[PDB]
């Protein structure tokens, strides 16, 4: 089960069994244990009132995929198939099942969210005789009951080449918000003459089905594929026609041409690519770790990953300063279009953040603390965040900020970069108050470490407006504009203080409380305002032993084990690495649940810490504030011979560490 | 497990535990095997369009008794209690639980489809503690995924003698053809002044819940009550302020008078029985079959059971 | 009556009665001839056909700050209090009234649109009495006969420091076009253990209420606000949320802060002014312009006021 690029299980067990996504950053699919079925299936920026939280939220879309198979009458189960399993192949996101029925057929499925047709997925079923059978077809479309007003509906689309059948259904999310359409269509090699006839039966309100009968002689192969396109009004106008248009186009492109494209934008995306030698399971995690940001991300749109990616409703589907500081920085490294992404997210976000400033007494541009489709605040009313957990605008700030020091991109910078370190600092500016002391104060917010509510000059919070306003001024003088002064002697003057053990104060109130995650170590990595040796050693002996072992999200150990790679402690840097994920893992697939013992995956957040911690920690690789990347000390766990990264910066640079 | 009136299960194993039902004709409600919760909820006489057949069906409804309980701030789960049971009294349609939680207490809840009030359901819940203790106590109203259009009230019922706090719930059938509404209450022994403090929060879309929290020395018994209405446009045309109204009925009538009714009730079904000497287990089986039958259906209304009776959405809850 | 910062009206006449407005730039607030009352709430930026003209319209609002008042179970009327006055505070725009409950109390109450919250106001009061005595407090939220589709709320926002209890409306502007959300809370001294327990009532279609009772002894001053939030679909994606949110945020930003807020505005706002020596009347008439135009503009918006300003709803709300 040391596969470094696939993910195995033999015998699913339902009753102790967390399902693995394939995903092209708009649909994720999420595996069943059971035979030709998925569990769940979720659509990017669709969002709708639906459960937690009274706010927006990903809604459980149609289980597209489901399907029903039966040889000789005799329906498909768990309980009467053998030799069943289950594989991820990271290298290009197939799910694949196999198994064996009775005396009668070898049964392969594979599916795909096509890597280059956002909103087309597709199901390959191989069917290997040892007998004479008939195998019944059917691929339902189920309403989920997080839709309504459900309509279903089945027509051919007939040429003299072709019978294309459309099994469609429409339906909308819970307060009418958005209209959801999904149209399914069989492709059979054999052509239209010999194809098998396509029935539709309507039985149920929530329930249509389109089947076929096949005969199949002993010793033959049967293959077929499902495609299957679905789209809302979020994504376009009229999802009805467009998602009929899409599976016809798909239909007619053919199984190869999909899977080929597929496997040409799958191979591009591993051209960034982590190796290590001598930790057959290290290389499979990491892999998987970039195997699921690779999924759960796109190049060339305002995509925004939340916690969980496309792996479910955590979170409700909302963005929030995991993508800056978490998943962003390894994927600016590997792949700046994906980054690019990232920040335009916010960037297109922008007035919806003015707007948030002004309700909320300030100036400039106040980013929410959990953003979806407006860019208005979507945090539920009973979580203090959403009204005072203000560092996500300087995380913006930062983001953006180091978008441009990696590509050096000064057209993105003065049309994207600017407005949003602009706005972000005057929202700090008007943020702060000045004491008598001449000192500048950020007063009653939640710290990183949410634990800590309604305090005063939380360390990251202050430090995150210090990096935005400095950033901000240098972003400025890269463009030739004079910045406000203000912004440089507001961020000269932002308070961070030591405790009398000369350790970093996590916030005015702090002495020796328990913290919910890193804050003060933040200072260090990512934001550098930490710099000193001891400075950062002190901080990491006061604070580690602070974060309790549950109820915690992996948003700590990571940071802790880069910060050790940095002070060249190997054994520190080794533990805190893997104390930041595998005591987190759910089986067969090891996805990753938020906190320890979780039963939530998959924390996308989580691998994006630890990717950092691999490629910016044991790597050495940094954000150089001059512009680009640049290599720091850094040292391996004893048991790794060599560190292979490559595609790192514009210049796709490999870097190979030994010891 | 051969006891002629009882029905009883020893640590519920969720992994094969099909629920049993009680009833009064018009609600049944199918026990979990979790603690202080139900399964499904099933109200006789409202019909819509849902799954099965594309035709008409019952709908489940709300799981008006699912109730949280903390003792110091731990939450009471199936992994935490240890010597729980279920048991169904079959003379008085009561399903009743029983655990005990770590040193601390022992609980015993017992609910009833109360057979005198058709719209009308009850949890007696007992708290006997071994050492001090603080409870939290939370009744959650989820509005189930077959409603739509949901809107959660609470509000305080006062006089100079009591405070009612109702937890509403207001929702829609799939179609529109059905509103439901659903009210609950804290029936407490204590009297006004001393009552605890009731909450309310609305942190979801589709649940909201009300809650208190009670101190209780070691060695002593306490006991409270939740009371719902369960009513619908096909039963009443103003659901909302029926359900209110019902649920305020039964505070001001009170535990005790509530029981003596249901009890008289079902004394009267049993005056016709069948008794059977040397088989047991025929006997029990037997005594099951008349308590569905009884639980069932109701005398002096135009109802007839379908033939999964309340006890689920068998055959979409049609006659046959 | 020619202070050159205040406008003061010595027991107000309702027969002859032309109330005041308190302003942001975002609400307006008109002031009633009743104690602790407010004769009209206009938002900026909201606009539905209503009434005259058959065109786009400013809807008369949410009075979101009407209070009723009883010492001892006798309600506050203006046939038994005396030394009644209202002031209008030009230099914060504070609009306060003042009065003597028989023998017994002094009461203050002073409203703010405060001018760094575009869509927040606050109402702090101060009850002085003179013998030992009980208030009931009640806050009422009617939904205005302009709105439709009213739905009622209440909950507590609790942590281990506070409970916020919001009383919510959520309600459209005539034709759908605008979804409005006001939220509201009171805000206490004493902290979250001493604080008096708030109930809800919920007893008419247009009409909640949340409510309180607390002792008071002879010689002590008790003092505590009332908070809300007014905002609508124009403004903000999701009032009811933003709405919630924004009363949340001001109950933990506190009277002292919020207040100190607007202070630190309306003094910059006066930093341009107009002194005139040798007419005390034409100084105090020629305030009162400036601050009106201050009062019913917003910088660093796309704000335009009506001929009306935010006084109602003269002209439509239409900008000319
Ligand atoms: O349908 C898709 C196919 O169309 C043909 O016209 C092309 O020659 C093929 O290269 C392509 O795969
Ligand atoms: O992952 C979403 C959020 O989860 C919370 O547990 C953490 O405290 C936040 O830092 C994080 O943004
Ligand atoms: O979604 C509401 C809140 O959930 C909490 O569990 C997280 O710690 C917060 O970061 C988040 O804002
Ligand atoms: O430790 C986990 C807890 O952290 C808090 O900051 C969040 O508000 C809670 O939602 C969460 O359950
Ligand atoms: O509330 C119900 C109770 O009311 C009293 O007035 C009666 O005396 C009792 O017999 C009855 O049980
Ligand atoms: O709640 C608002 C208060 O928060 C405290 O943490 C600050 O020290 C105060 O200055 C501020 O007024």
């Amino acid at each position: 089960h040391q596969d470094p690029w696939k993910l195995s299980a033999d015998k699913p067990d339902s009753n102790n069994y967390y399902g693995e996504t394939v995903a092209n950053g708009m649909i994720g699919i999420i595996s069943s244990p059971e035979p030709l079925k998925v569990k769940e299936v979720v659509l990017a920026g669709t969002y709708d009132i639906y459960k937690r939280g009274r706010v927006s939220s990903f809604i459980p879309n149609y289980n597209l995929l489901n399907m029903k198979l039966a040889f000789n009458g005799e329906s498909v189960q768990t309980y009467n198939i053998n030799n069943y399993k289950q594989e991820l192949d990271m290298r290009n996101g197939a799910f694949t099942g196999s198994f064996q029925f009775k005396d009668l057929a070898t049964v392969t499925y594979s599916y795909y969210a096509l890597r280059h047709l956002p909103h087309c997925i597709m199901m390959v079923v191989n069917i290997n005789t040892q007998k004479d059978t008939e195998i019944n077809v059917e691929n339902l479309l189920e309403t989920p009951s997080s839709l309504n007003n459900q309509q279903n509906y089945f027509q051919n689309i007939t040429n003299t080449h072709v019978n294309i059948p459309l099994l469609t259904s429409v339906a909308f999310t819970p307060t009418g918000r958005s209209k959801i359409a999904v149209s399914n269509t069989f492709l059979f090699d054999e052509g239209k003459k010999l194809q098998p006839e396509i029935l539709h039966r309507m039985n149920d309100a929530d329930m249509h089905a389109m089947s076929f009968d096949k005969k199949i002689k002993a010793g033959k192969t049967y293959s077929f594929a499902l495609i299957g396109s679905l789209i809302s009004s979020d994504h376009i106008n009229d999802p009805y026609n467009e998602a009929e248009r899409l599976t016809i186009y798909a239909a007619l492109e053919g199984k190869s041409r999909l899977l080929n494209r597929h496997m040409q934008e799958w191979n591009s995306l591993w051209q960034s690519d982590i190796q290590v030698e001598g930790d057959p399971q290290a290389q499979q995690d990491i892999r998987s770790m970039l195997y699921h940001l690779y999924s759960f991300t796109r190049k060339s749109t305002s995509l925004s990953p939340s916690p969980m990616g496309l792996s479910g409703l955590g979170y409700n589907g909302h963005v929030f300063w995991d993508t800056e500081i978490w998943m962003f920085p390894p994927m600016l490294l590997l792949h700046p279009e994906i980054a690019k992404s990232m920040i335009e997210y916010r960037y297109q976000r922008l007035d919806a953040a003015r707007k948030k400033a002004a309700i909320y007494g300030y100036d400039g541009a106040m980013f929410p603390w959990e953003s979806a489709d407006s860019g208005a605040e979507e945090t539920p009313v009973n979580a203090l965040t959403g009204a005072f957990e203000h560092h996500v605008t300087g995380d913006v700030a930062i983001a953006a900020w180091q978008y441009y020091l990696v590509t050096g991109d000064k057209e993105w910078l003065k049309e994207k970069g600017w407005p949003i370190l602009k706005a972000t600092a005057e929202f700090w500016a008007s943020r702060v108050e000045k004491n008598d002391k001449g000192e500048y104060e950020i007063k009653n917010v939640v710290a990183a470490d949410e634990w800590a509510e309604n305090i005063d000059n939380n360390a990251y919070t202050n430090g995150t407006a210090i990096r935005n306003l400095q950033y901000a001024s240098k972003c400025a003088t890269v463009l030739g504009v004079i910045a406000p002064k203000e912004w440089t002697l507001i961020a000269d003057k932002i308070l961070i203080s030591k405790m009398s053990n000369g350790v970093t104060r996590e916030h005015d109130s702090y002495t020796d409380q328990n913290i919910k995650q890193a804050d003060a170590n933040l200072l260090a990595y990512p934001l550098k305002l930490i710099t000193d040796k001891e400075q950062i050693e002190r901080d990491l002996k006061y604070y580690q032993t602070k974060i309790p072992q549950s109820d915690t999200p992996a948003m700590t150990q990571a940071i802790f084990s880069l910060l050790y790679s940095r002070l060249e402690d190997s054994d520190q840097a080794y533990h805190w690495f893997k104390d930041a994920y595998q005591p987190n893992l759910n089986p067969p697939f090891r996805v990753i649940s938020e906190c320890k013992g979780g039963t939530n995956p998959y924390f996308s957040t989580g691998a994006g810490g630890v990717l950092q911690a691999v490629i910016m920690g044991f790597g050495g690789l940094d954000i150089d504030a001059a512009g680009g990347i640049k290599q720091v000390k850094s040292v391996l766990p004893k048991n790794w011979k060599k560190l292979t990264i490559t595609g790192i910066g514009i210049e796709k640079k490999t870097f190979v560490l030994t010891h």
